[PDB]
């Protein structure tokens, strides 16, 4: 339901070139909305540039295809 | 008072390599003890595990010159 939702978060991050996992995601109810923050693995060998345009391709995978999220932070963390 | 705490938790963390100014910090106060949470920024160039390095850096430079710190987290952001 909740879990249904968290479920497609985390498919649809998990399909954006240079994502190793999802770490954490906290999501929750707002109304109708959704509002979420995650984390996402990343190669340590990429650039800090390269993990922020990781985070905003997830964001806009994410948001494209679960149409009630409102709010979505995404955050990486080097992940072997 | 605070303000001289906060002031001393910046110019700690500025005086580590690699660290491109103290983007945010809170800091309060848990009885006597100060817990903090603060982003540095960083060269967009330096690579996650680099990033990493100079995060863990300052928590320990500042923990070290302001022993009333019990807790620190320490996280990076890419800056010009």
């Amino acid at each position: 339901h909740m879990e249904a939702v968290q479920n497609r978060i985390v498919e649809a991050a998990e399909r954006v070139p240079g994502v190793r996992g999802v770490i954490h995601l906290r999501a929750r109810y707002v109304g109708q909305d959704i509002w979420a923050d995650m984390i996402i693995g990343v190669d340590p060998e990429n650039t800090v540039e390269q993990a922020h345009e990781i985070c905003e391709a997830v964001q806009a995978a994410v948001c494209g295809k679960i149409r009630r999220i409102e709010s979505l932070a995404v955050s990486a963390e080097a992940r072997e």
